[PDB]
């Protein structure tokens, strides 16, 4: 369990970014690691087998906006990125989750197209295949996995921001609606802690949010917990040693460098570190130090 870092990849400030940086909660240090081969914002990060994956996004640059179908793999042992097989379609503002060593890519946008499609990556075979699509088109969708079920939360369907959510049951290759959130959220951070799916922040169509609510998969209720100190949309999120960490985002005025940490035992947030520069739309995941 020792030696794990919080990795943040890509993001946005003025343009899409190629940064890969890793925070050590044990000593407060940040490390700058190998840049992404292509700058990307609106991507998602995940880890399988100790390897860090960067999935989808968009390269917003002065000379273009290119939505990404890319899957790239970072090995901390080598400090090198390697391309993997690309997805069927570009997916900006994507959500991803891992079930039993397989990466699920959910939703996202391609130009004005809002995807309901979903595809699954097999790392050993380096292949993507489409699975059943969601019941709703969703970009800026939050995704997390609990008890080998995959949850897609909120987002934007092309017309409305959403409080709805749904769950994918792999053995039936089927999606079902779950209880909707209390709050409309696009671009929230979604993660799993204990027996709940948490949705932190986002944009409700009017303001960036500091509220946080959690879905109890047993009781099927959404309950608010303590709000974050900072309102933020397009934040990064992960869980580490029983606590939630939120990284960066946009508060309506500033691209935040703030990293906050939620303690579920006390139901409190605290500010634990700052990123090296403010940014939004990062991918985040946890694995061993390089
Ligand atoms: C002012 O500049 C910025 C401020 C913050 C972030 C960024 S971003 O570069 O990181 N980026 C932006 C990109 O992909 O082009 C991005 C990435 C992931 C999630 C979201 N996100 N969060 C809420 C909503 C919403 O409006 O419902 C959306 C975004 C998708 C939805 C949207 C966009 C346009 C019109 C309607 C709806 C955005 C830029």
């Amino acid at each position: 369990k020792v030696g794990r870092l919080i990795y943040t990849a890509g993001g946005y400030f003025r343009q899409s970014l190629s940064y890969l940086e890793a925070y050590n909660p044990s000593n407060g240090s940040w490390l700058r690691l190998a840049d992404l081969q292509v700058p990307r914002s609106g991507l998602a990060g995940c880890v399988v087998g100790g390897l860090l994956y960067a999935v989808g996004g968009r390269n917003n640059s002065p000379d273009g906006n290119t939505d990404s179908s890319a899957l790239d793999c970072y090995n901390p042992m080598t400090n090198q990125w390697s391309p993997c097989a690309s997805m069927s379609v570009p997916r900006n503002r994507i959500g991803v989750g891992v079930i039993d060593g397989h990466i699920y890519a959910v939703g996202g946008s391609h130009g004005c197209i809002h995807h309901s499609s979903v595809e699954r990556y097999e790392p050993e075979r380096d292949e993507w295949h489409l699975v059943a699509p969601m019941l709703t088109r969703r970009i800026g969708v939050g995704v997390a996995v609990l008890n080998r079920l995959l949850y897609a939360v909120g987002g934007f369907d092309g017309t409305n921001r959403l409080n709805s959510a749904e769950c994918y049951y792999p053995e039936r290759n089927e999606w079902r609606m779950i209880t909707p959130m209390n709050t409309i959220r696009s671009g929230a951070g979604v993660c799993v802690l204990h027996n709940c799916i948490y949705a932190a922040g986002g944009y409700d169509g009017q303001d960036q949010l500091n509220s946080v609510e959690r879905y109890d998969v047993e009781t099927e209720t959404w309950t608010f917990v303590a709000p974050m100190r900072h309102h933020r949309s397009a934040l990064g999120i992960t869980v580490h040693q029983g606590k939630i960490y939120v990284l960066g985002g946009y508060d309506g005025h500033t691209f935040l460098d703030s990293v906050e940490c939620y303690d579920p035992d006390s139901d409190t947030w605290s500010e634990v570190t700052r990123m090296t520069s403010g940014r939004s739309g990062v991918g985040v995941a946890v694995t061993m130090e390089p």
